């Protein structure tokens, strides 16, 4: 018997960052992750990571660097579960 099911609305927080929940003021710009594709501040989406080893490998993007959110950058860096 193993438990691990979330029973919450199918929607996710909005209007603010999905990491530090820091509203995007006139100064802050709502950025967009490259991996997960979620909204983040200018402090969470400040992580550079390769796309070649993100999900789809191609002879085009090899030495490229994309911006991702900490939450992801951390998951991508270390290995473990099936990227999804
Ligand atoms: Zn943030
Ligand atoms: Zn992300």
């Amino acid at each position: 018997g193993s438990s691990g099911s979330s029973g919450r609305y199918p929607t996710n927080n909005f209007g603010n960052c999905t990491g530090c929940s820091a509203t995007f003021s006139v100064l802050k710009k709502r950025r967009s992750c490259s991996n997960c594709g979620n909204s983040f501040c200018s402090r969470c989406c400040s992580f550079k990571v390769p796309k070649s080893s993100m999900g789809a490998t191609a002879p085009e993007a090899q030495r490229e660097t994309v911006f991702v959110c900490a939450s992801c950058n951390q998951t991508l860096s270390k290995s473990g579960p099936s990227s999804g």
